[PDB]
Order: structure tokens, then C-alpha cells, then sequence
């Protein structure tokens, strides 16, 4: 797709058989999605935003779809407002930004 | 251009005669920058998301030139860790997201 940036680009994501509403962010070097349960270990991550830094559970090698499209890697969870796709996701994906 | 999405999407910004190096961030409704001057006249304003929220100032109607494309629109001026290029001026410079 082409998506424009008059609204969120938030597109629909798959992840441990469930739909979740997610925002396509080129602002964000990881991943990272509302609380839930993943499988495997995790390992300690802080991730910095607008107000400050969080504390997250990092998974590694996980399966997500989003808008359709495969990708394997790592998934941040923790106490974010929003479900975020990241640059290392995007990456995977194929997404550019293109002006 | 098109811009991949291995690396930060940082690019230069000419605003208020200053030269700034800025995100171009998909995840940001608004477009925030860390500290300085900008003429007219402004009303404050709380931006939150991960970490909380942070007090800015809006000046409105500023013009900002992105990556030799010129734009016009509200540019938020506070204590952000990163200077962030918003969708409201995104939209402007024509950028969009493509997969
Ligand atoms: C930088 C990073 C590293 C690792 C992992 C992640 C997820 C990372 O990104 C975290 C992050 O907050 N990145 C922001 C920009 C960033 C990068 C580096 C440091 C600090 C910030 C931005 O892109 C996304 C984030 C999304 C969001 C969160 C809560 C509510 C709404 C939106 N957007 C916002 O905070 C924006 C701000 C910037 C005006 N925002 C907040 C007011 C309401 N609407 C809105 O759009
Ligand atoms: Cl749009
Ligand atoms: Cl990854
Ligand atoms: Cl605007
Ligand atoms: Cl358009």
C-alpha cells in the first residue's frame, strides 16, 4: 500500500492468533505492544518517549502479520499507551518513506 | 526522496533561520522541538504518550522548510529528548508511507 499521513497510519496486526489496531511509526527504532502474554523468555529493555523512559519485556523471534505481511523478530510489551510498529519491524516489511 | 528505515529517519530542517537536524515520525500527531525561539504569539499545551506528558508551547502558522520542501503549520516547542517532524507537517511535503 500507499498510506498518507492526513490520520494515524494505524493498520491492523496479528499476533498469537489475535487482532490488535496498531501505529506504522517511523519514529520508533523498536516494537512495542499493550500488555499481553508471549511465549519463551524475556530479557530488560528501557525504551525513551515523549514523556521520559519505560521499562518493557523484550521477546525475541516472534511471529507477527502486519497488514498482511509475515514477519518474524523481536516485541516489545509494556506499559505504552498504543500499540506501536517499529523501524525494526517496518524494516522487515519493506516500508519506506517516500516524498 | 525515499528513505529506508535500517536507520533513524533524521533529516535537516531549516526553521525560524536556524538549521536542526528533526525525525520524520509517522507515530507523531504534532511536530515538537526542543527549545528555542519562534516569533508570535503562542498558548501552552500537554503532549503525553510513553512516559507521560511533558508541557509545550504552540506557535501557530510557522513556516519550516524539510528537506528543501517549504510547509506551513503548528510547530510545539518544549522539552522533548528529540526534535520530531509530525504528521502535520508530513502531510505537507507530500511523505508517505509505502510496502
Ligand atoms: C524511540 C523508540 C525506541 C524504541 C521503541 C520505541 C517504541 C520508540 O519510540 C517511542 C516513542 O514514544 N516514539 C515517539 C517519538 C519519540 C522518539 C524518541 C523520543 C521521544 C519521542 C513517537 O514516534 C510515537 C508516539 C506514539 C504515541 C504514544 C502515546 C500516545 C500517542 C502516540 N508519539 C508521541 O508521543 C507523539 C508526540 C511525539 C507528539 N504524540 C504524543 C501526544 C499525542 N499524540 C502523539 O502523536
Ligand atoms: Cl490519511
Ligand atoms: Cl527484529
Ligand atoms: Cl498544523
Ligand atoms: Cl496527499
Amino acid at each position: 500500500p500507499q498510506i498518507t499521513l492526513w490520520k494515524r497510519p494505524l493498520v491492523t496486526i496479528k499476533i498469537g492468533g489475535q487482532l490488535k489496531e496498531a501505529l506504522l511509526d517511523t519514529g520508533a527504532d523498536d516494537t512495542v505492544l499493550e500488555e499481553m502474554s508471549l511465549p519463551g523468555r524475556w530479557k530488560p529493555k528501557m525504551i525513551g518517549g515523549i514523556g521520559g523512559f519505560i521499562k518493557v519485556r523484550q521477546y525475541d523471534q516472534i511471529l507477527i502479520e502486519i497488514c498482511g505481511h509475515k514477519a518474524i523478530g523481536t516485541v516489545l510489551v509494556g506499559p505504552t499507551p498504543v500499540n506501536i510498529i517499529g523501524r525494526n519491524l517496518l524494516t522487515q516489511i519493506g516500508c519506506t518513506l517516500n516524498f
